[PDB]
């Protein structure tokens, strides 16, 4: 009844007893597996209890005076108001736990080092922008990146919500042409048209930092031009392919996701942007080489004079590796925090053993932990994993349009 | 009906074939176990009833004379003997469906072109050896490889099973060492011990072809040396790194899997070895670079003058790419069929399109289909997949020891 889980590189075996606690049913059934699909009223009370119980057991304080009392005041809070507010330390506990529970995040060896900015006393877009701009600058820290989340007011019935309209705080533009095809990032063509709608003027670049679209409850969104000095960027150069710089590639320093809904102990925070630091394959492999993203693979290969006329020359593999080298090298020369997939995955194996000893397992989504180049060269490839939903959690949510 | 998206292009289909999935796999809504490597007359009737129904849809004779006759026959044969016998064309179809249905096979574009050798009259291990030698000879075809399966007598009440104890027809020995290490392939230490225990004289090279351990019903397994000239091998060299030839590396031409069970209509064929041709990544990445296999990565990288002291130089990825290049070039030098992971994944995308029109879906195991290097450089990375079990099928079975 406890999944047997093997490591094929060493032969070791563990049991994931933590999977017993899974709550939100996944998409898989004994009949078919859907593990590769990307996006597959007083219920509040039961979610509330077991979160508080988590908090106190986490601090060796279960069955103790403050535990009894905190259970009453939440029960009393919901009685009158039909909802409740979190104690600051609890919001700190939920934020770090929701990170710890993220099955697809390969960087959770860092889950206990998280700076939480409480932004619950907020109203109007001009306020968020200041909260956002304090996060970004705190998080960037002149390239010495530091993990941070900012949590905006929770969801209330009978009132709009706080939402950021960009998938991330930093996004590059996506412009069509007299032939449809995109100049700039084709990922963000939909939000580029929403911004140009809301006043912004299109640049002509492949790396134009998009303006934020911030939306306060029931008031229509507001454009915001981010300060240029607050958007740290790293021009991409290769250590030994002098022509690489002339290709003119850049990526921003801060991966800061602003469209996921933080759920802690029953409450759902639709605006809660978190950030950390990049893994190099995220930029060098997915963002620049995906056929529907920047899709630079062929252009780098021509410049390295590789034979693009036969797929068996592995020219794709050769140029991809070098695009990744140029990312790691450009970020290191810029002194911005970045991690390569070999270092990241090995630390995740450490994280798994940490979590086995502490909690009897760890939800992990194999197809997202394994890197998108050189998979079987990393030890996560040879590690069987179990995937499920623990709470508190980061969740996806509808786009606010 | 599971909705499946291709993310590179944007397409959406619905896998309706999955609603027919028979035997249940490892996952529940509580937890996905997709990444695990290893997940009464009345029911032999329902299984065979379904297979016969399949065979007759395929010949466009669904609901006819022969169709009800064959059903009436099979229920008469089960009542009288407890089993029944496949007709030869039924056996050819069942074996081609089994390949088609195999979710972890990327080579299934070719499922219709399969040469089925009927050895269900085999009477001993010695005769079993002769069918196998013939199989290897036909399939090797002097390097112009052909896809083949030999089918030995089915499991039956009263007598034991035919078994090939070897996991493949062609395997390299793995001898343990004085310092605990292994010379040869460490995946084959166990079978190697058995061959010696059964009177084989071991060598001491790294690429020693193992003998065959063949088990007739209620017999000890019998040893058989494969004739040297029957096993085509390929010395490994690199197009440009001329020191590579000095590693002394070889692989064999024919991938011939011999430890799986073929199930057709509830009948079980515990010995039915099958073979096609290699994808270069199985050899270059897994067999040669896995830390628990030949583990040549570090030794290639030193020789390449790569910086092996930091992982951020991506020495592993660079060395592994040249190992794959070497495999492809060597097999083309020797005029031995081989397919690289870009061509193989591109033809698999075609298979999913063929199969969506023909059957409304295709059972696919994402983590096995995506190559172990260059994952997102291939179109299958960006394609969501539905994994499930269809019959006829190749199944795993315990080792007979
Ligand atoms: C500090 C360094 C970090 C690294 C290197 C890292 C790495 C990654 C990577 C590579 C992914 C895959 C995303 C994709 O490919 O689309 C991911 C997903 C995720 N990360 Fe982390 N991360 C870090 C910090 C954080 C922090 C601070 C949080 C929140 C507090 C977080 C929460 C998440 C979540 C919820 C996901 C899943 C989102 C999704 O499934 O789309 N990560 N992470
Ligand atoms: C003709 C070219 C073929 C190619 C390129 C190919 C490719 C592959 C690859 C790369 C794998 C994963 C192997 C591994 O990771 O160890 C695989 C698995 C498999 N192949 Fe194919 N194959 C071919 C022919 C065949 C044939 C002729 C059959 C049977 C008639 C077959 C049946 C299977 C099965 C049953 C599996 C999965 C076994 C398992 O689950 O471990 N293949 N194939
Ligand atoms: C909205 N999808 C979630 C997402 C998408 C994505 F492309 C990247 C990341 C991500 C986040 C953090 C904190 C670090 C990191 N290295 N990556 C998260
Ligand atoms: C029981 N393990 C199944 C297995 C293991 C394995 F290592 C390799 C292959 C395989 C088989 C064929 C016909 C072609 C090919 N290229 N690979 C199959
Ligand atoms: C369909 C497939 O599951 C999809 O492309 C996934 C695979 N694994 C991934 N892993 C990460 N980290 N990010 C992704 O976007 C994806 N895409
Ligand atoms: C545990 C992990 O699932 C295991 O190493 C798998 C991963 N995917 C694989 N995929 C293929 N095609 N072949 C394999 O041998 C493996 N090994
Ligand atoms: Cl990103
Ligand atoms: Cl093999
Ligand atoms: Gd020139
Ligand atoms: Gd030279
Ligand atoms: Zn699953």
């Amino acid at each position: 009844k406890f999944p047997r889980v093997k490591n094929w590189e060493v032969g070791s075996i563990t049991y994931d007893t933590l999977s017993a606690q899974a709550q939100q049913d996944g998409p898989c059934t004994p009949r078919r597996c859907l593990g590769s699909l990307v996006f597959p009223p007083e219920q509040l009370l039961s979610q509330a209890r077991d979160f508080i119980n988590q908090y106190y057991s986490s601090i060796k304080r279960s069955g103790s005076q403050a535990h009894e009392q905190r259970l009453q005041e939440v029960e009393a809070e919901v009685a009158a108001t039909g909802t409740y507010q979190l104690r600051e330390s609890e919001l700190v506990f939920g934020a770090k736990q929701a990170w710890r529970n993220a099955p697809r995040c390969v960087g959770r060896i860092q889950w206990g080092k998280l700076q939480v900015f409480d932004a619950r006393d907020c109203r109007s877009a001009q306020e968020m922008f200041t909260y956002i701009c304090n996060h970004i600058k705190y998080a960037t820290n002149r390239g010495n990146l530091r993990s941070a989340i900012t949590v905006f007011p929770q969801r209330c019935p009978g009132r709009g919500d706080f939402r950021i309209w960009n998938s991330q705080l930093v996004r590059y533009a996506g412009y069509r042409q007299q032939d449809g095809s995109v100049r700039g990032d084709p990922a963000n063509v939909e939000i580029t048209e929403l911004c140009i709608q809301h006043g912004w003027t299109p640049g002509n670049g492949r790396f134009d930092v998009l303006p934020l679209l911030l939306q306060a409850p029931d008031e229509p969104p507001e454009l915001f031009l981010l300060p240029p000095e607050l958007v740290l960027e790293v021009p991409l150069e290769h250590p030994t392919l002098e022509w690489f710089a002339a290709l003119g590639l850049r990526w921003y320093a801060l991966p800061a996701v602003s469209n996921m809904l933080l759920e802690i102990g029953g409450l759902e925070f639709p605006a809660a942007p978190f950030s950390g630091w990049y893994m190099s394959t995220e930029i060098g492999t997915r963002n620049l080489c995906d056929p529907h993203r920047y899709n630079i693979l062929e252009d780098v290969a021509v410049c390295m004079d590789l034979d693009t006329r036969t797929t068996s020359s592995l020219w794709k593999d050769k140029a991809a590796v070098e695009i990744n080298v140029a990312v790691l090298h450009s970020y290191q020369l810029a002194k911005v925090t970045i991690v390569d997939h070999h270092a990241a995955t090995a630390s995740f194996m450490k994280h798994l053993e940490n979590e086995q000893k502490a909690r009897g397992g760890c939800p992990a989504d194999w197809a997202w932990i394994v890197p998108p180049i050189s998979g079987s060269l990393t030890p996560v490839f040879h590690q069987e994993m179990v995937n499920y939903f623990l709470s508190p959690a980061f969740r996806y949510q509808p786009d606010p349009w």
